[PDB]
């Protein structure tokens, strides 16, 4: 109970990316591209004119695992993203979304071994 309101406090997740799981051994950048624009809009590069979504592909055969990334261009998309695709479906399968970056803090942190 502070007299004066000096700065409010809020979710300062800086990370404006989101990891996704659960793509097809079909998709491609584009596909991820306009379908992950859907909720906002996704970080292009200004010189290459190209999405910032990673597709880690299996050094095995070379096709997309399923895993990828996609850089939204603020924190207030990329979190508010991540609920909307999270749990969402892809060519019938479903996908994980999860900011990259995500950790808990430390006070009331643990609460048991």
């Amino acid at each position: 109970g502070s007299s004066g309101s000096s700065g409010d406090p809020d979710e300062d997740s800086d990370n404006s990316a989101i990891y996704v799981q659960g793509l097809n051994d079909s998709v491609t950048l584009d596909d991820l591209a306009d379908f992950f624009k859907q909720c906002g809009v996704v970080k292009m590069n200004k010189r290459t004119g190209q999405p910032m979504i990673h597709i880690y592909l299996d050094k095995e055969t070379g096709k997309p695992k399923g895993d990828a990334t996609v850089s939204y261009e603020d924190p207030p998309t990329a979190k508010a993203a991540v609920e909307w695709f999270d749990g969402k479906d892809f060519q019938g399968s479903k996908l994980k979304v999860s900011l990259a970056r995500k950790k808990p803090p430390m006070n009331s942190g643990p609460s048991s071994g």
